[PDB]
């Protein structure tokens, strides 16, 4: 149900009416949320109206006088909901497009009214925002629809252009940021009433600290933490594989080991091997070593930290992996590839969010803060001093919660 209801039938109808067919499930309930003036990003999959939604949002945005942007990854996208748009547009609706490959009469047309501010939806490319950073910037759009998700975090000025695009201040945006960079939440001003930014997939590849900002500024994620967590991480100041051996010692079983560098790997499966240590790799041959791991046939599984490896985002045993050591932080330092691998200790089983312990052997206390706050954003956990670890209990954790979940 929704507040609001009186607009979210008025655009349950013109939808209807327009389009030909009724709102999908996944459509309502975003019509819902543009009804209410909330951004948000399209969960769902393709070829369920996620381009066909942000159109006809546009179009009846435009009956209010509302203005739209609607910003696309290819040339032939942009033509096409053109196309679309002048099909299904009233006689009132000023609509305009560009594109490299257009004619020097219809890329004044856009050109003029885009200075004048004479339309009511304009279709782009994200070469477009590229190109026309400032301009765009210096206008206010009530809804703005991004296709293409790389595109908005590729380039940190991006974000901000989009930010400004929805009527954010550039003076908030960097006082936004300020104050999340601190590790802080920053709380935007009640009386700004932001537009709608609606982005239509998740990246498989995020990166950067920036994609925090819609967050605070239009209360929305870009990124796909987990639904929940519990995880204890633990920092040890150093490389000694002899302070290793001895927490390989009272863990025992169930543990995942990801080495920076497959060079790393090798040299820390030799050691291991010469104590006489049940290991397993997972360079050389995954499929038998991991069904070897996963039937008890071995202890302890080292590997290679990749942001979509095999070991650090495929493998799905909360019930088996109950102890993940990191050989050096993941590269970057990379929190994504860190946050999908230690999750491989803490998920769901029978009921119960079993407990997961992610160590980390991290020397450079330089890479190892910036880890530190990186972790407190993204994932709200924090990681804790070697000295404030009572091993004892926390394998007592572990073990405890799997029978809770047997259970």
């Amino acid at each position: 149900a929704a507040e609001f209801w009186n607009e979210y039938e008025d655009f349950r109808s013109f939808f209807k009416k327009k389009f030909g067919k009724d709102l999908t499930g996944y459509q309502r309930l975003w019509a819902k949320r543009i009804v209410q003036g909330k951004s948000f990003t399209m969960v769902a999959p393709t070829g369920v109206g996620k381009t066909t939604f942000g159109m006809m949002t546009a179009l009846w945005l435009a009956r209010k006088g509302k203005k739209s942007a609607l910003v696309f990854p290819t040339v032939t996208l942009v033509k096409q909901t053109l196309e679309r748009l002048q099909k299904l547009a009233d006689e009132k609706v000023k609509i305009f497009g560009f594109y490299s490959s257009m004619k020097k009469e219809e890329k004044e047309k856009f050109e003029k009214s885009f200075e004048e501010d004479d339309y009511h939806i304009l279709v782009f490319s994200t070469q477009f925002v590229s190109k026309n950073r400032e301009k765009l910037s210096q206008k206010r759009f009530d809804f703005v629809f991004v296709d293409d998700v790389d595109a908005v975090l590729k380039a940190s000025r991006n974000i901000d252009t989009l930010l400004m695009m929805v009527g954010i201040p550039e003076e908030i945006i960097r006082k936004a940021f300020s104050t999340i960079k601190q590790g802080k939440i920053y709380e935007r001003p009640k009386n700004l009433k932001p537009g709608i930014l609606v982005v239509s997939s998740a990246t498989a590849k995020p990166r950067g600290i920036r994609p925090l900002l819609f967050r605070d500024l239009l209360n929305f994620t870009v990124g796909r933490v987990s639904v929940a967590r519990n995880i204890t991480h633990v920092r040890i100041s150093s490389r000694s594989k002899e302070k290793l051996v001895e927490l390989l010692e009272i863990f025992r079983d169930g543990i995942l080991i990801f080495a920076q560098t497959e060079e790393e790997g090798k040299e820390l499966y030799e050691y291991l091997k010469r104590f006489k240590f049940n290991v397993g790799e997972t360079w050389s041959e995954f499929e038998k070593n991991f069904e070897d791991f996963k039937v008890g046939k071995i202890n302890i599984l080292i590997g290679v930290q990749a942001y979509y490896g095999k070991l650090t985002r495929g493998v799905d045993l909360p019930e088996r992996i109950k102890y993940v050591i990191f050989w050096g932080t993941p590269s970057g330092p990379d929190v994504y590839t860190y946050i999908q691998a230690s999750g491989r200790s803490s998920r769901i089983l029978n009921g119960v969010l079993v407990k997961g312990v992610s160590v980390i052997f991290e020397e450079d206390e330089e890479i190892f803060e910036s880890l530190k706050t990186r972790l407190l954003l993204i994932a709200e956990e924090e990681i804790i001093e070697e000295a404030e670890a009572n091993w004892k209990e926390l394998v007592h954790e572990v073990e405890e919660s799997r029978r809770r979940s047997e259970r």
